[PDB]
């Protein structure tokens, strides 16, 4: 990803976009009951905590484009992945406006709380004013599609979330690149069935985990993985993607019956963005908030890993590459041991910056004991080994519970954390509940006890 140019929006015919400047994150009733070191991300260039230029920091993720065209290894990767996806008999017909808007089997309705993007955000028009969940009315949307068309600028907002102290000082805030509601709708109409097929088929065939339920999926993953696991982290994955990776994605789409609308991919690759009073053009880089971000990043990850394996290990048997991606996150395997360090080396030539799994300083062997996926470890249940626990460390949960974005959601927020935490065991879960109940807010919540969650879990399979 690389920014071609950036300049005042008015110079290119666009209005200034108002973006919040104050975090909605504030210390929760549990702020001093649990340990934590994260704080709300910087949202404005004048944040006191900043120790470097803000604008430069948030856009530094665009490290450039290392590759121009699709080489032979990538083409091979494309053929293998596409051939694999072919076995799913994915429905290639366009999805009707109604379902694209309000959902159908395998595709949730459009999120009504998130930005409607340009130009709606500039006309003070919300999604709630356009969509009718009980009516499933498409008239207003259709009228808007005809009026403002598609391929509209993506509206950039700084993401309001917790970040390490280092990332706050270095202005390393993440960005939300919201595609207009029109584009989102058009893309779900174009690829709606592809998305549904992926959501209904998490595993090693789609090579994707999007739409998965960790509580149930964790027990299925091992049986899908090979003998030897391998994994690694990406530094700024989305933004590092070069145009060639988007072209490779289109080839996959053409081969599986969607050649009909690969043009939509161009809109993602060569994209137009609005931020505050500036507009900028990016070549490469996956936009962070459009309908399909996760899925397309996952598909591209499948192409990347196959490519690096072909480039590094000629003769590799991709039919025995078993991987599951979720955007940039990935858990992979092969019958034979592979060197992630070598793969990482091959990765640089493709514009990818790969580092040791889970922030290790060195590339170590990945085992079922130390591997993580979506920040969750895998642990066989003590009583029924065949049931696998997705174990998210308490550290993350403690960090999260120390802040709130709305006192009215305290109950939901804390229940959510409980669904993640109990997997750490009864002793730990009870210590968590007790601390929660050491303050009034926590004592007034209705939280499930350990045995309740365990029973609920066994009854969910
Ligand atoms: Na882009």
């Amino acid at each position: 990803g690389e920014i071609q140019w950036m300049r005042p929006s008015k110079e290119v015919g666009y209005p200034i976009i108002n973006a919040p400047s104050k975090t909605k994150l504030e210390p929760s009733a549990f702020h001093y009951v649990f340990e934590g070191v994260k704080e709300p991300a910087v949202l404005t260039k004048n944040d006191p905590r900043l120790k470097t230029d803000f604008e430069e920091a948030i856009f530094s993720k665009y490290v450039g484009n290392k590759i121009t065209e699709v080489d032979e290894y990538m083409k091979e990767a494309v053929d293998h992945y596409a051939g694999q996806l072919m076995s799913l008999d994915i429905n290639t017909e366009q999805m009707c406006l109604e379902d694209a808007m309000y959902g159908t089997d395998g595709l949730e309705a459009l999120d009504l709380s998130t930005s409607a993007g340009y130009p709606y955000v500039a006309m003070g028009k919300k999604k709630r004013d356009i969509l009718n969940k009980q009516t499933r009315d498409t008239k207003e949307m259709q009228k808007l599609l005809d009026t403002y068309g598609i391929n509209l600028p993506l509206v950039t907002y700084v993401k309001d979330e917790l970040r390490s102290k280092t990332k706050v000082e270095q202005g390393k805030s993440r960005l939300i690149e919201a595609s207009s509601l029109n584009d989102s709708v058009a893309m779900r109409m174009a690829f709606g069935n592809l998305y549904a097929a992926f959501h209904k088929n998490p595993g090693v065939i789609t090579g994707s985990a999007v739409g998965c339920d960790p509580d149930l999926f964790w027990s299925k993953i091992p049986v899908l993985m090979e003998e030897k696991l391998f994994a690694f982290d990406y530094t700024g994955y989305d933004a590092s993607l070069s145009p060639a990776w988007f072209e490779a994605l289109k080839m996959v789409l053409e081969k599986i019956g969607f050649g009909d609308r690969v043009d939509y991919i161009d809109y993602l690759n060569h994209s137009h963005h609005l931020y505050k009073n500036k507009t900028y053009c990016v070549k490469g880089g996956m936009p962070s908030a459009f309908s399909g971000t996760s899925i397309f990043n996952s598909m591209i990850n499948n192409l990347i890993i196959r490519t690096l394996l072909l480039k590094t290990y000629k003769g590799i048997d991709l039919d025995h590459l078993k991987m599951i991606a979720y955007g940039d996150d990935v858990i992979a395997s092969y019958p034979h041991e592979v060197d992630a360090s070598l793969l990482a080396q091959s990765g640089k030539d493709y514009g990818l910056t790969m580092t040791p799994a889970d922030k290790s300083a060195t590339f170590e062997t990945v085992t079922w004991e130390n591997v993580t996926f979506l920040k969750r470890f895998f642990r066989a249940d003590e009583k029924y080994p065949f049931l696998i626990h997705p174990v998210m460390p308490m550290k993350e949960i403690h960090e999260s519970i120390r802040w709130t974005k709305d006192p009215r959601n305290t109950q939901d927020h804390v229940r959510s954390l409980c669904l993640l935490a109990w997997h750490n065991g009864e002793e730990e879960y009870n210590k968590f509940l007790a601390k929660i109940r050491s303050v009034p807010i926590g004592r007034a919540l209705d939280l499930p006890e350990y045995s309740t969650l365990y029973d609920r879990w066994l009854d969910s399979f």
